[PDB]
């Protein structure tokens, strides 16, 4: 068979319970990073520069209430959704470079049908197709169920790219972004409990737009002190400035590898 299969984590849009989602995200997090290499207490993702293909991706099996199954391919280096497998058909986003395309040539290799989009799943482009911004795309267990279904039905015919793109944006935020920020995870949990389905408010949006930035600052921050104030956005849109790692402790969960580690302070 394929030289070792990447670890898969299951999640179903059936028993909508807060803890099931918490366990889901928790598993994904621990599945991505080994736990070592933490810049100022915050965990760091493996550097792609020396990360072998056999340690490049993670899979997430999404079961729908109507017994549907889709498997997304997450990139360990930054929880990037590269594609998915709808049964025996696979779809991947247009890679940004050679190495990535070469790396992509490993996911769902046993598929009878394999395809690659002309566009990229990156928010900026994905939103164009969806014809709606993230602030107009609702999140929650409800929208998630719909999303998973849409991905599954792409291969049949009833696809509609706008809907397809929107479906991806949902899965991305609820799975990937939720793992990146404990804060976002909480937002989804709040929704699920009260069976609430709503669009991500300013605070959530900004964090997504600042993941890499924060990762850079947190790593280059001497003794935790941020070299320059990073203006984040509050729930009502009003901007507030962050000055230290301390504030981000309960917020950010995972950081992308930026620079070389310090004198291996993790022990
Ligand atoms: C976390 C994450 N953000 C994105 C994005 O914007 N696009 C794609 N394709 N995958 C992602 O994964």
């Amino acid at each position: 068979i394929f030289p070792k299969q990447y670890p898969i984590i299951n999640f179903t849009t059936a028993g909508a319970t807060v803890q099931s989602y918490t366990n889901f995200i928790r598993a994904v997090r621990g599945r991505l990073t080994t736990g070592a290499d933490v810049r100022h207490e915050i965990p760091v993702l493996p550097n792609r520069v020396g990360l072998p293909i056999n340690q490049r991706f993670i899979l997430v099996e999404l079961s729908n209430h109507a017994e549907l199954s889709v498997t997304l391919a997450l990139d360990v280096t930054n929880a990037y959704v590269v594609g998915y497998r709808a049964g025996n058909s696979a779809y991947f986003f247009h890679p940004d470079n050679q190495e990535d395309a070469e790396a992509i040539t490993h996911l769902f290799t046993d598929v009878q049908n394999r395809y690659t989009f002309a566009f990229g799943g990156n928010y900026d482009r994905l939103e164009q197709l969806a014809g709606n911004l993230r602030e107009n795309i609702e999140l929650g267990n409800g929208p998630l169920e719909e999303a998973i279904s849409a991905l599954y039905y792409y291969s049949t015919g009833g696809t509609q790219l706008p809907t397809l793109a929107r479906s991806f944006i949902i899965c991305i935020q609820m799975i990937s972004e939720a793992a990146r920020f404990q804060y976002i995870e909480g937002e989804m949990r709040t929704r699920i409990r009260y069976n609430r389905r709503s669009a991500p408010d300013p605070s959530v949006i900004t964090l997504e737009n600042s993941w890499g930035r924060l990762s850079t600052a947190i790593q280059e921050s001497n003794q935790g002190a941020f070299a320059s104030p990073i203006q984040l956005q509050r729930r009502n849109g009003s901007k507030f400035s962050v000055y230290d790692v301390s504030i981000l402790i309960p917020i950010i969960a995972l950081m992308v590898y930026r620079c070389a580690p310090p004198p291996s302070s993790q022990f």
